[PDB]
């Protein structure tokens, strides 16, 4: 498994473009695409993690684990009283959270479980995080920066300070890898915080369908339109691939051919 850094704490736009170039390029598949558009592999093909370290302006680190098949984030570790710790979400299967384990934290003899006591669920993320929808908590690399000083080596947090911390780190890392517009919200807002629009919401809740609907389409056209929004909050009807093509930065892994180009 890789490990690639994010220096949040001395963060550029042209170093963020960089970081997601390098995850995209870790985590697709070597071959599959569609529509030109590269595609995540099956959930054999190893390795099937990869580690994102996100360091603050003290040089304190956060290091996320995420699956290759699909970008979700499994867990997270930090440095704390000389001792791995690794946080596992509780949606994780008993196979799956002993590679978190072992990846995160591969020195068993100094390592120490500090679970994540809810799901990964964005409904659940926003539960903990008090609000009623994430357009409320605010995405930018000084609230992440911020963030991980609040965790990072802390012996005790609340789930509140954790789930925002998730809810950015997810959206900025994942999310931003799936979806070039969702990158490009970051670099477009690299110096202040922002809310995440409609259209950034849309897309992180359709990005299984709008795979499917990328691939199964022929000469372009869609089989069936494909409804997203707006950042305006306005319906979107999308009908042909070159439509959502240039927000896409990785498809979800879809079985069977496609039309590649």
């Amino acid at each position: 498994v890789n490990t690639i850094t994010f220096d949040v704490g001395n963060a550029t736009i042209n170093k963020y473009a960089t970081f997601m170039e390098s995850l995209r390029n870790e985590a697709k598949d070597p071959t599959l695409k569609c529509y030109g558009i590269p595609m995540l592999p099956d959930s054999n093909l190893t390795p099937k993690y990869v580690l994102v370290k996100l360091q603050d302006a003290s040089s304190k680190t956060i290091t996320l684990m995420l699956r290759r098949n699909n970008l979700y984030v499994m867990g997270y570790s930090d440095l704390y009283n000389g001792k791995c710790r690794y946080h596992i979400f509780n949606d994780i299967s008993s196979t799956e959270s002993t590679d978190v384990e072992n990846t995160l934290c591969p020195n068993s003899n100094s390592r120490e479980k500090k679970a994540i006591n809810y799901n990964s669920q964005y409904s659940t993320l926003q539960n903990k995080a008090g609000v009623s929808s994430r357009s409320q908590v605010q995405l930018g690399i000084q609230i992440l920066n911020s963030d991980i000083g609040k965790i990072s080596g802390v012996s005790t947090f609340t789930d509140k300070t954790e789930a925002e911390f998730l809810l950015v780190a997810i959206q900025m890392v994942s999310e931003a890898a799936r979806f070039k517009y969702i990158e490009n919200q970051v670099k477009t807002n690299f110096n202040r915080a922002f809310n995440p629009n409609p259209k950034v919401l849309s897309l992180e809740e359709n990005w299984g369908k709008i795979a499917l609907a990328i691939h199964n389409a022929k000469n372009g056209a869609l089989t069936s339109p494909l409804e997203l929004k707006n950042a305006d909050d306005t319906k979107w009807i999308v009908l042909r691939v070159d439509e959502i093509k240039p927000d896409m930065g990785l498809l979800n892994y879809v079985s069977g051919t496609c039309q590649t180009t």
